[PDB]
């Protein structure tokens, strides 16, 4: 007559026991088979926790188990859900409920605040999976009501305990109330600035601008999106806030007080950062050393020294980054390996308006290029010509960026030749500047060719620097921020707003959203905000984020699929006779080759999962939640692009597979590939400069003479200054770190996420496949014939797409989601 249940929870101080007893916590089971006069599952009596269970060893993570028994006669049917009310003042983290001999499992993993804070009682369902048409009739209304609850009403200031998911534009980055200089255009909701939506917070208008959301000490995210951590060192996402608000000011004072040289004077001054370290004022070290996360960033003598970790890129050769070989190799195996494109005609063309920027014809001449004996026509025809083209992307912003004090850039284009040995070599760099009548600047565009000696070698080195500044900016704002963090949030919101926790697609996709809204919210507050980390360390300054909006104009969901991307960029061609359906034009393109393996593994997984819940196309078209989910994801989440024809319709099994496959790819492998190499490659500022401060010098000037006499100083004066470098290195170190509680691809935070053994078996195969894939990539990295592109002169094995990783700054490991 009684159902024995076990409640596992975590007291707030983990992320005593006895206080949970008495009438502190009550649970009411809900029948999925027996309904009341309204068709709603019958609800049992309030049952309180009875005592502390201390039986099964399998119970870690500061978790505690509680015995409880429910008065549930077989006449009440089978329990399929349950209500829970917390009478204690402090919230606790509910892990799960297990009902024995009837076993029924509930995976909750949710914060339960005091009952008085909730409009309706917290409800949790058993781990069964149901498309809408399969929902037991007694749970149907509870299913839709919980979704209605999750959607809220689009109004109100969100509170810490709310679990309300909604959309809003990026109108919370500027800080006009503090200063007109901190005013920023609203990104999203206009044709001028289209942009993915983000999680609604509702703080209200600023005093000076009704279109901009006022500042807030805490940027809200639905409660369960804010991941707690057993180990403070794992709360990596809070690092950005501490860095911007506490550490950055401390660094600045050291410079304002002239306690450390304002500029790096030689490359060794930069290498010093991870060798002997940098000596800073005691009160500066004292301000940093006690902060969680931040303190894991540097070794210190506790008094004056801060030592950064040695970046992977210099671990074997501290000078290899300067080679043309590495410069080109990082375009296919570096931090930003997905921008290079095939070049099929010569010279490269521009779609920009010459009336505005001046004649846009390229000044690169074919006869000036060293293509290893190949003629231009031969290189073009054999598909050996490629380019890293930032000309059209940057040109529209060069004038405004260059009007800034201490910022000067070129819209660059780099031509690459695929040598017969399979490696890429850079053969020319065009440094373009806009030209319009009345220009005050005498600076002109120019082409720089490879050179190993003399001032020509310095000019070529600086040319590579201007290119990588373009690339770092594009990598951070587009490849990384826009394409992963920002593009994914809309889908997270829609999933919670329209797919029930019961829905198979919810279970398939949500693991790939872990910590995404959380890091994004913290990003809006300290990373991409007016005068935030990115604006204060990257070239575009106050134009940074709006540049990503301009790029978003051309963002295409279906082109995020890896095969489509490779084909679109001209680095692969459709080839039905191949395993992946595409033939790579650069056969040893690490990112793409390893990527296709992961892509295929995810595809197989999705294709094996969907069939378990959708027998035919009609079953997809007729899933009400799924249709509302996709419709909102598109028309609201990415609403500024709802008019585009390429959006899948989601009326077929094929379409569902495609959409889920792309979402999973972006959240896991794509993000991992562009994220975890940030410090490994960019930890040496010379290798990944984030900004450039001056254009090439005119012959006959002291600056030109410096290029001849002190090329390292010329280089350092051109790239990111020492102060912003310290800040940027710290943020990318944080962002390249894997928390020890990360959940990787092929893993789930709970083995009982679904009761369906079929889905569970498919997932297990997916995991074994990923392990199988890793062995293969290891073999690729150990293959001497692939050393040129997979390791390079920096001898850094390409491990960014290895599925697994231990915690730390490992340069490998694919998390399920955009978690940092
Ligand atoms: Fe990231």
């Amino acid at each position: 007559h009684k159902i024995k249940g076990t409640v596992v929870l975590m007291p707030k101080n983990e992320l005593n026991l006895n206080a949970f007893l008495g009438r502190s916590v009550s649970l009411q089971l809900i029948s999925a088979t027996k309904a009341d006069a309204h068709g709603k599952g019958k609800v049992g009596k309030d049952t309180f926790l009875e005592g502390i269970n201390t039986s099964l060893p399998t119970l870690g993570a500061g978790e505690s188990a509680f015995n409880i028994h429910f008065e549930w006669d077989g006449s009440m049917g089978i329990p399929g859900a349950f209500y829970i009310k917390n009478y204690m003042q402090v919230e606790f983290f509910l892990k799960s409920l297990t009902l024995e001999a009837i076993t029924i499992r509930f995976v909750c993993n949710s914060w339960v605040y005091n009952t008085k804070l909730y409009k309706s009682v917290r409800i949790f369902f058993a781990n069964h999976t149901y498309v809408p048409s399969e929902t037991p009739a007694p749970l149907v209304s509870y299913r839709e009501e919980e979704l209605k609850s999750l959607r809220g009403n689009g109004t109100g200031e969100r509170k810490e305990y709310d679990r309300i998911y909604d959309y809003d534009v990026y109108n919370d980055l500027g800080n006009p109330d503090k200063s007109e200089k901190l005013a920023r255009p609203v990104l999203g909701g206009s044709s001028t600035f289209p942009y993915p939506r983000r999680g609604r917070t509702g703080r209200g208008p600023t005093v000076t601008d009704p279109n901009t959301e006022k500042q807030g000490e805490v940027f809200y995210v639905p409660r369960d999106e804010n991941l707690g951590h057993l180990k403070s060192k794992d709360a990596l996402e809070i690092g950005t806030k501490s860095l911007s608000q506490i550490v950055q000011p401390a660094f600045e004072s050291a410079f304002d007080l002239k306690s450390t040289p304002i500029e790096f004077h030689s490359f060794q001054d930069v290498h010093d950062l991870y060798e002997g370290g940098i000596k800073l004022p005691r009160d500066v070290i004292s301000t940093i050393i006690p902060l969680p996360v931040i303190k894991e960033l540097y070794r210190t003598d506790g008094q004056h020294i801060l030592k950064f970790p040695q970046p992977h890129v210099v671990q074997v050769s501290q000078s290899a980054w300067m080679t043309d070989e590495e410069f080109a190799r990082e375009m296919i195996a570096g931090v930003n390996p997905c921008v290079i494109r095939g070049l099929e005609e010569f010279p490269p063309k521009s779609n920009l308006d010459p009336a505005i920027y001046g004649d846009q014809s390229s000044k690169i001449t074919a006869d000036s290029l060293d293509l290893d004996g190949y003629t231009m026509d031969e290189a073009l025809g054999s598909r050996r010509l490629f380019m890293l083209d930032y000309h059209d992307i940057f040109m529209p912003y060069v004038r405004q960026i260059n009007q800034l004090n201490s910022a000067k850039t070129y819209a660059t284009r780099t031509i690459l030749f695929l040598r017969e040995d399979g490696t890429l070599k850079p053969v020319a760099i065009e440094l373009s500047l806009p030209h319009s009548a009345g220009d005050l600047s005498a600076a002109v565009s120019q082409v720089v060719l490879p050179a190993k000696e003399g001032v020509e070698s310095t000019i070529w080195l600086l040319a590579k620097a201007y290119v990588i500044v373009n690339d770092s900016c594009y990598h951070e704002l587009m490849s990384h921020w826009l394409n992963t963090h920002a593009a994914m949030e809309p889908f997270v919101i829609a999933t919670h707003r329209h797919l029930s926790v019961l829905h198979p697609i919810y279970k398939l996709l949500t693991p790939h959203y872990r910590n995404n809204m959380n890091i994004n919210a913290l990003a809006r507050q300290s990373l991409i905000n007016a005068n935030g980390i990115i604006e204060t360390t990257f070239l575009p300054s106050k134009y940074s984020v709006e540049m990503s909006s301009a790029v978003y104009k051309n963002w295409v969901f279906t082109d995020q699929a890896l095969p489509a991307d490779l084909i679109k960029r001209g680095v692969a061609i459709k080839d039905p006779s191949t395993p992946h359906g595409v033939r790579l034009l650069i056969e040893d393109y690490p990112y793409a080759a390893d990527g296709l393996e992961i892509w295929a593994a995810i595809k197989t997984w999705v294709q094996e999962y969907v069939p378990l819940y959708y027998a035919r196309d009609d079953d997809v078209k007729n899933d009400s939640e799924l249709q509302h989910w996709w419709k909102e994801a598109v028309e609201k989440g990415h609403g500024d692009l709802k008019d585009k024809p390429w959006w899948p319709k989601l009326q077929t099994l094929e379409d569902l597979v495609e959409v889920c496959l792309i979402i999973i790819w972006i959240a896991s492998a794509l993000h991992a590939a562009v994220n975890f190499g940030q410090y490994p490659y960019g930890g040496l500022i010379m290798n990944r400069p984030t900004a450039s401060r001056r254009l090439l010098p005119e012959k006959g000037t002291p600056e030109y003479e410096e290029m001849i006499n002190n090329h390292e100083k010329a280089y350092l004066r051109t790239i990111t200054s020492k102060l912003p470098t310290l800040i940027s290195l710290s943020v990318i170190e944080i962002l390249s770190t894997h928390a020890s509680d990360e959940v990787y691809l092929g893993q789930r935070d709970n083995p009982h996420w679904t009761s369906d053994s079929k889905a569970l078996q498919a997932f297990q195969k997916f995991g074994n496949k990923l392990k199988e894939i890793e062995e293969k990539l290891v073999r690729r990295n150990n293959d001497p014939s692939l050393q040129g592109n997979r390791l390079g002169p920096v001898q850094l094995p390409y491990t960014l797409l290895y599925p697994s990783s231990e915690e730390g700054l490992t340069f490998r490991g694919i998390p399920n989601s955009i978690s940092i």
